[PDB]
């Protein structure tokens, strides 16, 4: 199941620490259904190069952007804890995605305008998960959120700044 997926992740890593191998990954990405393949890469990133997988993910910003949308918050925080080069990249997508949103006064939420825009609940959930991560990570996340809030003007009233609002949801008194 996830035993199929462990096996497949082992086989992909064994084939990469051996063997292209950026060219292998690119042909696998064009050939395999993307859903399957993102999950296998996720498992490959968590196995006891690999640094070859990471480099290739840094090199393919579209592929990693989909990885970051498709996979659960908690999985993303695991992957990004182990592989810190993926960290500023995750945070940058998150920041970009959050900037796309605006405040719908009638619904009382932050909403996008394009199909691909990330929902508020998803952004909230990704940051909540990142904010419960082991030290080097929790602090880079916190700083990023504060940096953006300060950039918007350090507002505390709701509906101005997504970052004000996210930090209010994320902090508990
Ligand atoms: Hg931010």
């Amino acid at each position: 199941e996830d035993s199929l997926m462990k096996t497949q992740a082992e086989l992909l890593l064994e084939r990469l620490q051996e063997v292209r191998p950026a060219r292998f990954l690119s042909s696998l990405w064009e050939r395999l259904p993307q859903n399957n393949f993102l999950k296998v890469i996720a498992v490959a990133l968590l196995q006891p190069g690999s640094q070859v997988l990471v480099h290739w993910l840094l090199g393919n910003s579209e592929v990693f952007a989909a990885f970051c949308r498709a996979l659960p918050a908690g999985l993303l925080t695991l992957v990004t804890s182990r592989h810190p080069a993926l960290s500023p990249v995750y945070l940058g997508l998150l920041t970009d995605w959050g900037q796309r949103l605006h405040y719908d006064l009638q619904k009382g939420i932050w909403v996008g305008t394009e199909s691909q825009d990330v929902p508020w609940e998803e952004l909230h959930n990704r940051f909540q998960s990142l904010c419960q991560a082991p030290p080097p990570l929790k602090d880079k996340v916190l700083t990023a959120l504060e940096t953006c809030k300060a950039q918007d003007g350090d507002f505390e009233v709701p509906g101005l700044s997504i970052w004000t609002d996210l930090l209010l949801a994320l902090r508990s008194g």
